[PDB]
Parts: structure tokens; sequence; C-alpha cells
């Protein structure tokens, strides 16, 4: 009682949070954060990327323009979105590497057409089916032109389109397969038909094949789609002695951030920048568990359903440097105000007070490792599918062994990562604790001794302004030195 | 001899292991475990997967029904080994992406058939070849029929089978391409002869070569194989005018775990997960230097043939906290029943004894990294071909530039863990050692002082008792104080 | 004045360098080295890869034998560079999977050529075309046979050539196109024509397409041209009933380092390892913003264009152990001869000296980091292109995916690694200084006391050789211990 106690210690809580580290599976610290983002609000906001939702139609219907996807005519969009629901109601067709050309116009992103006038001179124009019906009429694709017989002759034709712009052209044309060797003649007149479509790089060389197929709502014919992009000083060159299913004009084919995905998800009127087929998703943390399908500033996809990154000490109620879990017996629930602090007793009673430069210390290499984590997603957009409704063989496997190559490459990053942070966070919280208790050790000189369990005895009476000025740094230990010794150095 | 001395150590061993870490390319620690599998015991262990040994046959030859592959008919697998010493004895075939149907059969794990009636009325069903004997008569491929003229003709086929079931049939069939319009004519009457098969979504159309080919096993005709998924609703539809190798029913096709192997490793009565073609391989260590082809529960391969993760302190016979090896000049050898410990002396003689909790600690802080790189691998089943026989360019560049990046950044991955593990071992085990000592100078009080070297000397008499209570954490220092002071503080 | 001060240091200097760490995006070390490599010299070294400058020809054009390219004959490479101002000027053709052919030959390094003796009994060899100039001569594809009629007809061919060699042949031929039934009836009498070349493996089957094409160079004719690949053992057959352009031999084909690269630097006399199409690079450096395309041991690509490693300590003007930019105030700019040191004031002055030890302590281990990372790079030789000139959707969009994949990982890894290892430089180098101020703490024994700034108050007169005793390990506290006591304990 001509004596004082000072203690140094640090904030424990309650309800702390399990984390992994490096060299142990379940720790608790006071605090942690979610770095993977597990759930979607389950729409798909239209903001602030254009959304073009292809509703009933795909976007190769849109492109050919099926009477149902009038309304598409000219669209741009940063995500065309593809329905489950959709179907097509005009001539059966079927597109040779029908992937690659979706791909190109998803990533195109414009369906903007301009009619060019091509000389069909000595043909029926205009071609149509009661397979697709317009406005209650008889009609066709809007974007493609029938050619048939005209007076019962078909001439070969050989007809010619510059490219004379400083854009590409994208050329969209098809080959007819009539049932019938009957339909032909009464088509075409002809035979056989032949279709050769060139460039000056290219030639694109179809035979058509008569015969029946299983029917398409009830139709057992055919058209087969082919494409051909014309660059400037170019020229396309298109010789048919029948079966044409002729180009109106050239679509703008554009370089940009546009693709296409799949999903039922209904669009929202809202704004956010990750969009998954399940719907968008928040971006602020660095890693996703929602779908490896993503548009956007997105986070990275991973295996884990979570990963807790520790924002706090180790919770000790009741490291490296062996303060904390350590020779600090236990952290205090009682201190609220900051996360180290001193206790003491002396004459005037007993005291707790925090200390804010080791706190903030703490805090500020925390928030440190959070601005290289949080809010710093990357954008993708026009990427490879990811999942498939018919088996290919090769190519498909290889899409998908790059997948899952990818993400168990992210999956381990964002495994060490955790682990490595959570371990330093331990010990750097650890060091705050010890770097206090040293420096107050050194403050006191020969005035205190250290009772190791983070006290110190303090030899001289110290009343609140004296531990005061201790906890403050303005302690004076000249002042107290002489009552200190003598009292220390007895018997 | 009225004081004594204290020691605080820590063990060594005479055989250490070298091992890399951040700061420095060869360290010795008194002990390690490797990390990377070098060895397989050069057999495939028939368990736990389903081994299917292809022996004399390729999965295609026991597909098509080669006579030699009767006993694989309707077998399944988990993984399908192809043998080098492989050939086929039945008619010549080539199958246009031959390794895309190889590699959807392999994924799909069965070769279940199921026969079906197709109405192949007015042609010669069961055609035979001497190129193809069964039981020592002439025959084909068991799930094949080849078909032919009829009193000289070969009618228009325009045959159609529904899939009214719940589940995909897998539908494989043929074109002959004879040598001589002569076969050609004697075979099916026609001169030139055409096939074509369909369903609601797809058109195959083969139109036959007839030309001698070089001759394989005196045989210089051809039969091209093809394939066709059909789905339930959707309708096969087969038309030929001739030359139509036909099938005699469906595949079940299955998705799944299975998958194929190239090895000439004999299969083992044995138990192991993880297969390699040199061998089946223990998957202990997260990583293998074995194979980059791998089927099961396998360790990741990466291109270093070894990887020591330390698993004990450095060895210091004769770290950051600059205990071990740094003010204590050397580890004791004879200390063989805890890592750390206490060396006295005092009047009863000279002892020494381990530390258990510090020795605890330490060990406890490795097995945790221990558990999060032991007996981890992940499953990994149908993927990639990773060898090639043949020249092919484009797509085999991007398989085998795939998976160069893959190992590239997986060997990454195991370096930079090794080094910044084993980095880790030695500052935790360093840090061990400063605590106890830290520890151990706060019981002590004023009553010794620190000789530097890691030795108290301690200014009382201190009998083995005393030294015990010092040990054990229960040294009352008050008890000492008095005869301390004096003898520290005189002339 | 009966008393000394010995102060522990570390240096300083003006012209620090910021970095990043864990726990912060910016913060000041005494140096830093660059890992990004940001440029080229502009020149592609001649040395030590052997060089073969395309020119003005194509690989391709070179392979077939374009006059122009006559020089090219036989020549092998480590790396083929086309030049952007390259153009063909012999007859017109295209390669249908031209980028496949271009990566096989590119890949097998060589152009060596053997003739071989074919029996074209039956038509006249030599074609020639005013499309094709050699030494102001019509003439046509040195490589290459045009073969026509001979006295109006033009006989079926069936010829042979055995592959009885130890190697692969290569063999490039062609299907000339011609614009008119005319031309075609002029060259070859019939009036179809039909190619096929077999092995005991594949069967390529053209049939050639009559049309005119639009013109290059004024010709309105093509000449397409295909490639097959004969083993030991097996056999090459030719059948033709016209419009076939034979070949004259075989290319060896190799295995090896080779491949090609699309550049406009020029060639220079000098010596490098790294190739990119910007020019050589230093590979000094771990990592690149130079080019993702790269040929030889090089610098891996990453997205950062500067990544800087520390090489010093926090620099601290005017760590996790609180020693520099801790308790230590500030740095010593007038310390030059070494890292950390003493500062003293005695009877005799003020003096400054380095402490070698700890110096070269802290300077091996950041050593120990920089040939890890220094002078290490893994060669890269033929790989998959990354730069597309048209559009081709699906496996050029599986192309960019890797690419991008994998660019990503390695930019990942990198900015990690400099964060962890500039966090573990400036705790390494805050670990030292602490050693030594405990080390001399230690030294003192009794005889001093720690001011709490890295300074020790001596209680006794110590000149100039007791200063350098306590420096260089010596100091004797016992000869002093008595002085320094009455000093230290007294009113
Ligand atoms: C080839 O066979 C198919 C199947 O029998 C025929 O297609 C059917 O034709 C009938 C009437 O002609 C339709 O009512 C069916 O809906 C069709 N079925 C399918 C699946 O398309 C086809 O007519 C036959 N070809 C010829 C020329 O006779
Ligand atoms: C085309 O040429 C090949 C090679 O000369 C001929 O094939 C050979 O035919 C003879 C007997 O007719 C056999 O003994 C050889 O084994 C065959 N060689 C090969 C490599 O197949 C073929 O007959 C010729 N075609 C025609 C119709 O004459
Ligand atoms: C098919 O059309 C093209 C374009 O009109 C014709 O090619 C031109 O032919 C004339 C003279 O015959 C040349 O002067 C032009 O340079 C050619 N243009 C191109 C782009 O090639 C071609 O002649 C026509 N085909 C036929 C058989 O008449
Ligand atoms: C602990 O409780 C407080 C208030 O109830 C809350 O703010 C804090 O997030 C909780 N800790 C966690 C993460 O469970
Ligand atoms: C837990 O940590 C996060 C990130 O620092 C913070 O947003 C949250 O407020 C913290 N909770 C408490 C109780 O401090
Ligand atoms: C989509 O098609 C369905 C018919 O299945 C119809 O109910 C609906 O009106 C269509 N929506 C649009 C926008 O055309
Ligand atoms: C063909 O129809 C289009 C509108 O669909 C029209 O612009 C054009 O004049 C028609 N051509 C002929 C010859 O009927
Ligand atoms: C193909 O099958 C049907 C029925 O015979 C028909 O479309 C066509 O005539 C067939 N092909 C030939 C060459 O007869
Ligand atoms: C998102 O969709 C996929 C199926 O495409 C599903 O596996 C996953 O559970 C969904 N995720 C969430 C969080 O809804
Ligand atoms: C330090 O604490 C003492 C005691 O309360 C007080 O007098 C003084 O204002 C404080 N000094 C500073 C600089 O904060
Ligand atoms: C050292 O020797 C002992 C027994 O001879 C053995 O158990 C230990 O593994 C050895 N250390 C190594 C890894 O060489
Ligand atoms: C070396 O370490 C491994 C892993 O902890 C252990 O299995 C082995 O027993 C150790 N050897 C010795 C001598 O302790
Ligand atoms: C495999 O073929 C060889 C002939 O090369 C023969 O010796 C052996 O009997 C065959 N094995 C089986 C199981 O058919
Ligand atoms: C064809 O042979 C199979 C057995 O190989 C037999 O089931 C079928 O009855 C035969 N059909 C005819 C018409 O000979
Ligand atoms: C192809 O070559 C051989 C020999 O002439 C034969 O199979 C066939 O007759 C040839 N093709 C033609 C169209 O004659
Ligand atoms: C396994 O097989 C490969 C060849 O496929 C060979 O390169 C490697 O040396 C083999 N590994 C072992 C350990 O036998
Ligand atoms: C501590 O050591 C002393 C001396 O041997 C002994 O008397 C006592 O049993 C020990 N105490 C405990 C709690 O282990
Ligand atoms: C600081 O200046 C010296 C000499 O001027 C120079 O050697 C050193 O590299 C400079 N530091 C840096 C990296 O700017
Ligand atoms: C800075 O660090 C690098 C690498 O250690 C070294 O080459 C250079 O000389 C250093 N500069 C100074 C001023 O020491
Ligand atoms: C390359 O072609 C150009 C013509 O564009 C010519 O000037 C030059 O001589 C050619 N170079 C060679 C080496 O043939
Ligand atoms: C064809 O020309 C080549 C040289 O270009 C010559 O070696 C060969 O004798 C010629 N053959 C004939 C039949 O003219
Ligand atoms: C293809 O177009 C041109 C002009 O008619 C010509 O080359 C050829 O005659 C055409 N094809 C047919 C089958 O007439
Ligand atoms: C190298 O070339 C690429 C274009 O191929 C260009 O983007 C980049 O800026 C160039 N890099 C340097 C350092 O010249
Ligand atoms: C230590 O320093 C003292 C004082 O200068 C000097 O006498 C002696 O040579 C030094 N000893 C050694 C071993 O360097």
């Amino acid at each position: 009682n001509s004596t004082a106690t000072l203690c140094l210690g640090h904030h424990a809580v309650p309800n702390g949070t399990i984390v992994k580290t490096i060299t142990n599976d379940q720790i608790e610290v006071t605090n942690a954060t979610e770095l993977v983002q597990n759930s979607s609000i389950g729409e798909i906001c239209d903001s602030p990327h254009q959304i073009l939702d292809g509703e009933n139609c795909t976007l190769i219907d849109a492109l050919l323009g099926d009477p149902q996807c009038d309304g598409f005519q000219n669209k741009k969009w940063d995500l065309f979105v593809e329905r489950s629901k959709a179907y097509s109601n005009c001539y059966p067709y079927d597109v040779p590497d029908y992937a690659s050309l979706r791909s190109l116009v998803a990533s195109s992103g414009t369906l903007e057409f301009n009619n060019e006038s091509f000389n069909w001179t000595g043909v029926t124009q205009n071609g149509t089916s009661s397979a697709c019906i317009r406005r209650s009429n008889n009609s066709f694709f809007s974007r493609l032109n029938w050619l048939t017989h005209l007076n019962f002759k078909y001439p070969a034709l050989n007809v010619t389109m510059p490219n004379n712009e400083q854009f590409d052209k994208l050329y969209i044309w098809g080959v007819h397969h009539p049932g019938t060797d009957k339909d032909q003649i009464f088509l075409y007149a002809q035979s056989s038909g032949r279709i050769t479509v060139s460039t000056k790089r290219s030639q694109q060389a179809v035979i058509p094949n008569i015969g029946s197929r299983p029917r398409i709502r009830n139709i057992p014919s055919r058209i087969s789609i082919y494409w051909t992009i014309v660059k400037p000083g170019d020229i396309l060159l298109i010789n048919s002695t029948g079966n044409l299913i002729a180009p109106r004009g050239y679509f703008k084919i554009r370089s940009g951030k546009s693709s296409i995905m799949r999903s039922d998800a209904p669009i929202g009127k809202c704004n956010s920048e990750c969009i998954t087929p399940n719907g968008s998703i928040p971006n602020d943390k660095p890693f996703q568990n929602v779908n490896r399908i993503t548009y956007g500033a997105c986070p990275r996809y991973v295996k884990q359903s979570t990963l807790k990154l520790a924002t706090g000490m180790r919770n000790v109620p009741e490291g490296i440097f062996g303060a904390i879990a350590g020779f600090i017996e236990n952290g205090w629930e009682g201190m609220v105000d900051g996360w180290y602090g001193f206790r003491h007793q002396n004459s005037e009673g007993r005291g707790q007070a925090a200390d804010l430069k080791s706190t903030q210390a703490a805090i500020d290499q925390i928030n440190g490792k959070l601005n290289r984590l949080i809010g710093k997603t990357n954008e993708k957009f026009h990427q490879i599918e990811k999942e498939f409704s018919e088996v290919e063989g090769r190519i498909q496997d290889l899409e998908k062994y790059v997948e899952d190559t990818k993400i168990d490459l992210w999956s381990y990053n964002a495994e060490l990562l955790v682990a490595l942070e959570n371990q330093h966070t331990i010990d750097l919280t650890d060091s705050e604790m010890n770097k206090l208790f040293e420096k107050t050790k050194k403050q006191l000189r020969e005035n205190a001794e250290d009772m190791g369990n983070g006290c110190f005895k303090i030899y001289h009476k110290c009343d609140n302004a004296c531990i005061g000025s201790i906890r403050n740094g303005t302690y004076d230990h000249d002042v107290y030195r002489d009552e200190a010794l003598n009292n220390r150095f007895q018997i």
C-alpha cells in the first residue's frame, strides 16, 4: 500500500468467430469478415450494363429475323439474355458451327443491319412460307431473301458486292434443302442446285441435299445457315444455280465488351455491376460461390462456401510474441473503448483506460489488408461457354478442363490468402500488445518490477495523476526513484 | 557456490536435413518430410476403382464388336486401360474425329447395348467378310449390320426409329467404301450409293468413295464410322441408296466419373485411389512427379523432383527472435525427451530436464501445417489427353499449352508453399525458445541475472527441489530475495 | 559525467523508395529493385537463337516455293520471323486449316526437302503460269508439280510411294480449281477431275470446284493446299483423274524448340535469350510487361507496369519488433558504412561506428530473396497464337480465354510475392536491429539502464577503448560493476 499495480491488457468479446490459420484449423478471433459472396437477389439488374432480354427469341433467331423477333431490329447490348423458354417459329433451320456464329454476334453486341441492292435479275424474289407467318400472312426471315425460278427458269447467278466502306461486313445467307425432288423442281426448275460464295480470301461451296428429315412443326425440309465476313477492299461473290437463300444486306460487326448469357432470372429495375445467371451479385467481396458464369466487375469464382478473414485479435475470454494467449492470461470484456489498455490499482482505487495509439496501430494494419481485398474486383466480359446441353467430345473436354483448372487455382489462392493473412493478423495484434508492454516497462525504469502476467508492481505511491502520466508518456521516473529503490531493495 | 546456474536450451540431432526457405537456399533443420511422390509400385491396383483391361482391344474395337472383343459386351468401368500391344482384326475402318468418339464413350463408362428391330425390307442382312472371322466362320462387327442387295436390287431405304425412352441413345453406324466399281455393283447393285441419317436437330450426309487404298491385312477397302445421339422425343431417320453399314441397336450413354488411360502396367490385386500410367501411387503427399496423367484422388503433378517441408527447428550442433542459432550458441544432442529444456548446475550437481509445454506447443503448430498438406488430395476423373502420337497442329498446340500452363502454376505454388512454411517453422520454433526464456526470466525476478547465452546466474543456494520449482512454475522468489539481493549488490 | 551514453541505431537515406506491403499500400524503404521489365531495345538479337527473317515471304510461301523465296530452300531455324509487309507473288492459293500447317512447320523448324521420283506416266509435267514468274520466265511453285493432259488424254493415275526410311515424311500437294469449264478441258481434258490421296491410316478426297472467284493479281482461279504425313512402314497413294497439283518429294519433319513469330522489329547483331515481337528484352527480372508473346528464356508476362521489391529497411528520416520506426525515433543519414551501429558520448567525445555482423546478417537474407527471384527465368518455345486478324468464334474464344486466365494468375502471384517479401524484409531488418539492442543490453548487465529510445545510460566512466570493447564483444562487466552499482543505487 506504499505500492501500486499497473496491468497491461487487451479486449475480448463474448461472441467470437472461428477462423483458419497456417498452423490451426480452428482459432477464435474477436471479429472476422466473409470473403465469399454466396447469394444473389435473384434479379438481373438492368443497370449499368445495357441488358437485352431475348424473351422468346434466341440471338440467332433475332439475327435471321424470325417474325416474333421483329422488335429486336438494329438493337445493341452489353449483355444478351437467352431464356430457356425460347423457341423458333419460322422456317426450320440449322447452323453448322452454330456456337461460333452465336459467339461472334454476341461479342459484336449489335444487330445493326444495312440493306444492299443485289442484282437478282432472272429469278423470283421474296419467296415465302406458311411455316413463317408474320402479320397473319405467309412470310419469311426478314433478313433473308428466298429466290425461286421466274418463268420456269433459274439462270446461273454470278452476283457481286464490293466492300468499299471502312468497316467489316457480316453477311448471313443460307441453302435450302427441299424434302422432295418434286419441290426442288417446283421451286428452282433445276434438278440439283449449287451454291458458292467467295471473297478474295475464302470460298464456301455448298451442295444442297434433297431428302425428308423428321418434321419440325410439320416441315421435313431444312435451311442450312452460313456466314461470311468481308473486309474493306474485299468483295463478296455469289454463284448459285439454285437453292440459294439470299442475304438482303450485311450486319455491322463491332468489337467491344458485349456478350451473351443463358438465364431465367427476371430483369429488375436496379443497379449492379456483376451479373450471374442466378441474378446480379454484390462485388464488395473478392470471391464468390454463386456461379462460374459471370459478366462485369465480378468476384472470382471459388469452390469454398465460406472464407473468414480475421479482422481482430485472438479472442481469449474467462502469437509468436507470447503476450496474447500467453503471459497475459485473458482478455478484458469490460474494455469496449479500445483494443489494448491499462488497469491499475492504487491508493485512490481501481481503474481502466484504453491505449489509443496501439489500438489505432493494429486497426490501421488490418484496414490495410482489407483495402487490398475489398472492392477491387476485375472486369470480365465475353468468355467461353461453361455449361453444355450436348455431348461433343474433344473441344468440350478442353473447355471444361480449362475452366476446372482455373477454378482450382483460384480456390487455392483464396485458401492460402486467408490462412496467411489470419496467421499474420493474430501475430501483429500480439505484437502491438507486446510493444505496449515493453514501452511501459522502459518508462518505469528502476521504479517497478514485472510480475510476469502483464502486470507491474510499482514500488512507490502512485495516485491517479501519476498513473495517468505513465499512460500518456509524461512519467518522470527520477521523481520517484529514491522512494522506489528503498522499497525494492530492503529486507 | 552460494550461487547456481540455470541454462535454457533446445535439442539438436547428428543427422540433420537441408531445406529451402524464403531467405536461404540451404538451411539445416532437425527433421523434414518429403512433399513430392516420386515412385510407383508399377502395378495398377484393381481396387477401389472398377478397372477394365482392354488387353488386345481398344475401346472403339470393343464398341464396334471386333470378334476378339466379344467378352467385353455390356461391360462398365471407372477406368478403361488401353494397351500399346492392342490391334484390330476385323474389317479395316477409320473414324473421323476418332478422338471425340473414344472420349465420349470412355466418359460414359458403359458398353451397355440394346438391340432394336429396324425394318430392312428389301435388302440382304448380316453381310459378312473373311477379314473378320469369329468362330472360324466369316463374320462382322457384332454391333453393326452389313446390308447388301436382294435379288440384285437395293431399294431406297427410309427407315425410322423414335426415342420414346427417358434416356439418350448412342447410335453407331458406318459407310462402306469398296475398292472397285465392280465390288460396288456386286454388293449394292447401284453404281453410286449414298447415306443420310437425320434427327430433328441434325443431318449427317455421307457419299461413299470408291477406290483402292493401301491394303490393311490385305484389304484395300474401308468402312468409315459415324455416331449420332438421339434424345427422348427425337427420332433417328436413315436414308440409304447403298453402302450403309447399319446399326443393330443403340448404346446407353451415361454421365459419371469414368475415363480411359493408355498404359502397359500390369493390373495388380491391391487397393490404391490414385492411378497413373506408370502404376498406382500413394496419395498421402500433396504433390507428385510421376506422371501428369492421373485418375482418382491424386497428388498434383509438379516439375520438382523433391520438396522438403521442415518438421523441426533449425539444427545447430557442436530466426527472427535471435534465440536459436542466436544467443543460444548451439543445440543439445543429449536432449532426446523434448525439444526445449533446462540444464542446471547447483550444490547437488549438474542436471538436464525437458520442458513439455513448450515442446508440445511447437509440435502442435507443425502438426497443424501437416494437417493442411497431408492426406487431402482432390479427385479428378476424365480430363484431356496429354500425350499425342500424331502431329495435328492448332488444337493439339492448345491442349499442350493448357497443361503446360497448369503445371507451371502448380509447380510455383508448391515451391512458394515450402519456402514460406519452412521460414515460418524456423521462426515459430525460435519463438517458442524465446518465450520459455522470457517466462523463466520473469519468474526469477530480482534473484538472478541473464548471462547473455541463455543462462541465468541464480544468486542464491538452489538445491534440486528449488531448481525443480522453477521448471514447474512454483518458484517463490520472495523466499530467496533477501539472500539474492545481498549477493548481487555488494563489493 | 561519471557516466556515458551508448545509442543503438540504423541508417537512413535522403532518397527513399515507396513499396507495397501486406498491411500498407505506401511505405518508404531505403532501397528497392524493379521486378517488371518494361522496355525493349527494339531489335531482335540474332544470337543465340538461329533467327530466320522471312522478309517478304511467309513460312507457307517459303514452303511451297514462291520464286521470291528460293533462297530459303532447306533452311532451318529456332525462330522464323514473319513480316507484315510480306506478300505472295505466285499462283493464288488457300490452305484449309492454314494455321495448323503453319504451326506444324514452324515447330518442326526446317525446310529440308528431298526430291522423289514419282511415276507420272501419261501426263504432262512441269505445268507453268504467268502468275508465277521466276527468272523472267513463266514458272510455278518449286516444290509442286503441275500435271496436265498429254495428247489430250489424262489417264487415271494410281501412284504410290512407300516410306522405307526411319523418319516421318511431310507431303505437300494441292488441287487446282479452274475458273471456267473451258480451262478445265484445256488443262485436263476431263470435264470434272477428282483427287484422292491415301495412307494406311488416312484418306483425303478432294473434288475440285470450277468457278470464278474475285481476282487476286488478275487470277480468278485457285489452288487449295493440303498436307499428309507418312510414317515409316506406311505408304502414300495418289489417285487423280485430273486437277492434281503434285508433290516433287517430301519435307523432313522434326521435333524440337523451333517456332514462328510475327514482328516488324529489325534483326540486330547482338546477343539476348528472350525475344518478343517488340524486340529482345533482358531476362534478369522475373516479370515483364512488354508482350505476352515471347520466345526463349523469358520473364513471365504480367499486367502490372511496375513491382518494387524492397532491398533495404524502412526509411525513417528526420515492424513487428517495434525498434525501427518504433522506440528508435529515426535513422541516421550520417551512417554510410553500415546499416546498424553505435553512437556514444563519453569523456573523450562523441562518436559513431557501424556494426558489421548485424549489417551483413540483414544483407545476406535480402540477397537470399534476390537469388530466388533474379536470373532464374524459364524457357518457352512454341506455344499458341495470342493475336488474331480474323473473327473465328469458338476456338479463338478458347485460345484467348486460356491466355487471359494464365496472365491473371501470374499477375496475382507477382503482386502477392512482392507484398509478402516486402512485409518480411521490413520485419527482418527490424528484427536485426532488435537483436543488436538485446545483445548489447545483456552485455552491460547491471552497469547500465535502457533509456527507452535505443540508448543506454552507462553508469561508469567509459573511455574510447571501453566503448570499443562493448562494440566488439570483449566488455568485462565485472571490472566496472562496483563503480556502476554505487552510481545507480544512491540518493
Ligand atoms: C421417310 O420416312 C419418314 C417417316 O415415316 C416419312 O416422314 C413422315 O411422313 C408422313 C406423311 O408423309 C408424316 O405424316 C409423318 O409425320 C412423317 N414423319 C416424320 C418423322 O417426318 C417420310 O415421308 C419418308 N420419306 C418419303 C419420301 O417417303
Ligand atoms: C493402285 O495402286 C496400288 C499400288 O500398286 C494397288 O494396290 C496393290 O494391288 C496389288 C494387286 O492388285 C497388291 O498385291 C498390292 O498389295 C497392292 N498394294 C497396295 C499398297 O495396296 C492397286 O491395285 C491400284 N489400284 C488399281 C485399281 O489398280
Ligand atoms: C462473275 O462475276 C465476276 C464479277 O463481275 C466476274 O469477274 C470479273 O471479270 C471481268 C472480266 O471477265 C474482270 O475484268 C473483273 O476484274 C472480274 N471481277 C472480279 C471481282 O473477279 C466473272 O467474270 C463472272 N463470271 C463469269 C463466268 O462471267
Ligand atoms: C458480437 O455482437 C455484437 C453486437 O451484438 C455485433 O456487433 C458483432 O458483430 C458480434 N460479433 C459477431 C461477428 O458475431
Ligand atoms: C468487424 O470487422 C469489420 C471489418 O473491419 C467491421 O466492418 C465491423 O464493424 C467489425 N465489427 C465490430 C464489432 O467491430
Ligand atoms: C412468348 O411466347 C409465349 C407462348 O409460349 C406467349 O405466351 C408470350 O406472349 C410470348 N411473349 C412475347 C413477348 O412474345
Ligand atoms: C421484295 O420485298 C421487299 C419487302 O419485303 C421489297 O422491298 C421489294 O420491293 C420486293 N422485291 C420484289 C421484286 O418484289
Ligand atoms: C433419300 O431418302 C428419301 C427416300 O428415298 C428421298 O429423299 C431420296 O430419294 C433418297 N435419296 C436418293 C438418292 O434417292
Ligand atoms: C446458381 O445456379 C447454379 C445452377 O446454374 C446452381 O448450381 C447454384 O446453386 C446457384 N447458386 C445460388 C446461390 O443460387
Ligand atoms: C499526462 O497526464 C497527466 C496526468 O493526468 C496530465 O496532467 C497531463 O495533461 C498529460 N499530458 C499530456 C501531454 O497529455
Ligand atoms: C536421424 O536418425 C534417426 C535414427 O537413426 C531417424 O529416426 C531419423 O529419421 C533420422 N533423420 C533423418 C530424417 O535423416
Ligand atoms: C520427422 O517428422 C515426421 C512428421 O512429423 C515424423 O513422421 C517423423 O517421425 C519425424 N522423425 C523424427 C525423428 O521425429
Ligand atoms: C493377345 O494377342 C496375342 C497375339 O499377338 C495373343 O498371344 C494373346 O492370346 C491375345 N490375348 C487375348 C486375351 O486375346
Ligand atoms: C441376322 O443375324 C442375326 C444374328 O447375327 C439374327 O438375329 C437375325 O435373325 C439375322 N437376320 C436375318 C434376316 O438373317
Ligand atoms: C481412283 O483411283 C483408282 C484407279 O483409277 C480407282 O479406284 C478409281 O477408278 C479412281 N477414280 C476414278 C474417278 O476413276
Ligand atoms: C512415368 O512414365 C513417364 C513416361 O510416360 C516417364 O517419363 C516417367 O519417368 C515415369 N515415372 C516413373 C517414376 O516411373
Ligand atoms: C514443483 O516442483 C517441486 C520440486 O520438485 C515439487 O515439490 C512439486 O511437486 C511441483 N509442483 C507441481 C504443481 O508440479
Ligand atoms: C539514392 O542516391 C544514390 C546516389 O545518388 C543512389 O546510388 C541510390 O540508388 C539512390 N536511391 C534510389 C534508388 O533512388
Ligand atoms: C539497391 O539494391 C540493389 C539490390 O541489392 C543493389 O543492386 C543496389 O546497389 C542498391 N543500391 C544501394 C544504394 O545500395
Ligand atoms: C521486298 O519486296 C519489296 C517490294 O514491295 C522490294 O522493294 C524488296 O526488294 C523486297 N525484298 C527482298 C529481299 O526481296
Ligand atoms: C520437270 O522439270 C524439272 C526441273 O524443274 C526437271 O528436273 C524434270 O526433268 C522435268 N521433267 C520433265 C518431264 O520435263
Ligand atoms: C458458278 O458460277 C459461274 C457462273 O455461272 C460459273 O463458274 C459456273 O458455271 C457456276 N456453276 C454452275 C454449276 O454453273
Ligand atoms: C509491344 O507491342 C505491343 C503491341 O503488339 C504494344 O501493345 C506494347 O506497347 C509494346 N511494348 C513496348 C514496351 O514497346
Ligand atoms: C576489442 O576492442 C578493444 C578496444 O578497442 C581492443 O583492445 C581489442 O583489440 C578488441 N578485441 C577484439 C578481439 O577485436
